[PDB]
């Protein structure tokens, strides 16, 4: 039950998640998500300056969890997810930070823990940008295949 | 209704004359990134938050959107082929202090809504700050657009 | 045209040994970003416009493209499966003065043309400068590729 894994992992993080999405031909295109928990943006700052690797991995986890919550609210259940085809990770960082892959692992492992080792497979790109909306540390967008 | 004439209006108000730029597959048009270039010259150059203020950046986002719409219109005759703008990626050449990427992307979004309507003009979007852009441009935007058959 | 043999010849000219990364859905292969890693080492590290000049940046873009083509060939046996490269996004680790993103991206585009032909190698493209890349790489490139099937 993916929805119950969702609840479990949100508790593990200590946060409570409760146009952003457009569907076409069985694919959901999702707007970029910063680490907002309808409170505000949780891990703001520049990775490698204000934000260390662990906090950036948490931020990526929150962005992914938010995307999953938007999916669930729109379709009722995370069972509709067939594959996360693409995940693009933009990291607000200094010019010396080289651990974009580890920040992105913060999001990928959320995918695995909620969707399984099969359905949680995804392509990904992970780059450093010089700034983000509202001084966020991470922004992530998705293309997700849906079951019909 | 008349998306082509709403386009003509925006072109007139801006005062400009609007690898492969566009490829279609399975009813989707993929569009190359567009910097704010009309004629041959790049219209709004510089770093947002330094050389380019918010209003100029919104104008740049508009010019890039206009370029993409013109490419669609040139390839299909009319903007009536547009069913939905599935995705718009906005890359903003800015300082390390600029945090108003959403307001910059609004320059593109508002054009989409005015020309196509609130239904067909719906789009997901990502808007991030980058370190530099081709030819020192201030904004670059690419699109995935669903087409009517 | 035999793309696998073109690939080998181009691999020889470049002097590197290219011999989840990929997911297919509805005839499209989505590919993860590729840094210029051949064997297990990143080949052209540094900041374009600082440590890395234009010619080396183009080489790095070539290596990333070659890596994606190799991933395609090993996953499907032959590059004959490629119908079109729908989209190529090029991220360039550069200084704030570098404005030749198009010329770097030409490094990737030309590999596609040499190996896939002027028809199948056509692609849309986006090319922006970023502040850093995994493992201090100079270029990173992702792809969306349509397949024949």
């Amino acid at each position: 039950n993916r929805d119950d894994a969702f609840l479990t992992v949100q508790a593990r993080l200590g946060y409570d998640f409760s146009t952003s999405l457009i569907e076409h031909a069985g694919l959901a295109y999702m707007s970029g998500q910063i680490p907002r928990v309808e409170d505000k943006v949780q891990v703001c700052g520049k990775v490698g300056f204000d934000v260390d690797l662990s906090q950036a991995q948490l931020a990526a986890s929150i962005s992914t969890m938010r995307a999953l919550a938007i999916l669930k609210q729109h379709y009722g259940t995370l069972q509709v997810v067939e594959k996360v085809l693409q995940m693009n990770v933009f990291i607000h960082s200094t010019a010396d930070f080289t651990q974009q892959s580890e920040v992105a692992d913060g999001a990928s492992e959320i995918l695995y823990e909620i969707l399984g080792s099969d359905t949680g497979q995804h392509t990904r790109t992970s780059v450093s940008v010089c700034q983000l909306p509202k001084n966020a540390s991470v922004e992530i967008n998705f293309i997700v295949a849906l079951k019909q």
